[PDB]
């Protein structure tokens, strides 16, 4: 019978955010399960007395009046045919008043309904792993100007959850994502407003891809780890046989555990149309300038094997931190299609290091979003290290929805902040199929 296997409510309610509900159902549909939500009737009824709200979807938007209660979500799972028995749970937080502002409310009107079928809304977003912002030293060395409660992991889900469900987005990219952020947080916000997802973890977070069912379906996935398909991978073997002379290079590439997710997409609009979704977090470290020129020469193959081997030429979208400013030999390989032997990138990291070498792709890839003043920016450091790279081939550029202004950037110091959930910034734009 139609059952909930899972049934959950956040434990932070804010007015003004989306309260979304994890349900994992099982012989059955939300489209065809009933919703109904109600609110305390009087602040401190202790669940004594529920008022009904007009709300009879899966997820609840608080109002300011809604500030000092509690919510209840009544759910019946349902198949299209007979429901099962019906399930309810009550919130245990009252509602909160949330942040005044947050940097992408304005980036909200760019975004402000889900996009006709011939465009493709694509997202790229670190979204600051818990596992990294939890601690001790990026509470007071890394992110001292920032409130700690915004830094907690319930606050920012929130924000986060709010502001990828407000791009109305096709495609979403991301990065710095936590095993528990995946499965309680990303999952339920983005099914309830029709994208599925996908989860590659490295060891505590990893990569996540999400798609809108509406426009798309998943066909096939293809993702690896670098150091895995470069020692082992034959389709790698030119390049492994490049880092032979350079045997402590190649020895700090393979320790590498940054992973390449692909994911292959199927236009449900236009039966020709196929699209391969590339998504990763290069190497960190600034000296690391080699590793991750290395670590882009493997995804380029991997990927023109996945879109031009394994599919019959189908075109590309590469989301990513590549923690690469433009101005770096990974950043001109990308755009230029080569970078040369002489490259200062290939002595990154010292003479020990050094690993001269020529590459070619034939990939032609434009910085959809361009080259933003910075994309990341803390106490001490800003850039721009996230790019969503598109196929020129098949693909052009309809809008770029513009980054915060330095001025939202700015009011805490610096990112993350009580308005700015991660030290980075979302990319968001409007793709066309040419
Ligand atoms: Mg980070």
């Amino acid at each position: 019978p139609p059952a909930f296997t899972e049934l959950q409510l956040p434990r932070y309610i804010m007015a003004g955010f989306p309260v979304c509900p994890k349900l994992s159902l099982e012989f059955g549909d939300p489209a065809s399960s009933l919703f109904r939500w109600y609110k305390e009737a009087k602040p401190g009824a202790a669940g004594s007395s529920w008022t009904e709200t007009d709300v009879e979807e899966r997820v609840y938007t608080p109002s300011n009046a809604d500030i000092g209660l509690r919510l209840k979500l009544h759910c019946t799972p349902g198949d299209g045919q007979r429901f099962g028995h019906s399930r309810e749970l009550e919130s245990v937080c009252v509602v909160e008043a949330g942040p005044g502002t947050c940097t992408f409310d304005h980036r909200h009107l760019y975004t402000k309904k889900v996009t006709e079928d011939a465009l493709i809304r694509t997202v790229s977003y670190n979204i600051l792993a818990d596992t990294y912002a939890q601690t001790e030293f990026s509470r007071t060395v890394l992110y001292p100007y920032c409130a700690p409660y915004a830094l907690e992991l319930d606050y920012r889900q929130n924000l986060i959850q709010k502001e990828l469900t407000g791009y109305n987005a096709d495609v979403i990219c991301l990065q710095e994502v936590d095993r528990a952020v995946f499965s309680d947080s990303l999952v339920p916000a983005l099914e309830a407003f029709g994208l599925e997802g996908v989860f590659r973890i490295k060891q505590h977070e990893g990569l996540a891809t999400f798609y809108r069912k509406s426009k798309f379906s998943l066909l096939s996935q293809h993702d690896i780890s670098f150091y895995e398909a470069l020692e082992s991978d034959p389709l790698h073997k030119e390049l492994l046989e490049k880092l032979v002379l350079y045997p402590s290079a190649q020895e700090k590439v393979l320790q590498r555990s940054s992973v390449l997710q692909v994911s292959v997409l199927q236009s449900t609009k236009d039966s020709s149309k196929r699209i391969c979704v590339a998504n990763t977090h290069l190497y960190w470290h600034p000296k690391g300038g080699y590793i991750r020129l290395i670590q882009m020469a493997v995804a380029l193959a991997h990927i023109r094997h996945v879109s031009c081997d394994l599919y019959p030429g189908i075109p590309v979208i590469f989301c990513g931190d590549f923690n690469s400013t433009p101005s770096t030999g990974m950043y001109h390989f990308v755009i230029n299609g080569s970078i040369p032997e002489d490259h200062e990138d290939w002595a990154s990291n010292g003479e020990e290091e050094r690993c001269n070498m020529s590459l070619t792709h034939f990939f032609k890839l434009k910085s959809a979003c361009g080259e933003p003043a910075y994309t990341n920016y803390v106490g001490g450091f800003h850039g721009c290290l996230d790019y969503i790279f598109i196929d020129l081939n098949a693909l052009e550029v309809e809008q770029v929805i513009p980054l915060p202004s330095h001025e939202e950037v700015t009011t805490h110091q610096a990112l993350p902040s009580v308005s700015h959930p991660s030290d980075h910034i979302a990319l968001v734009c409007d793709l066309k199929w040419k």
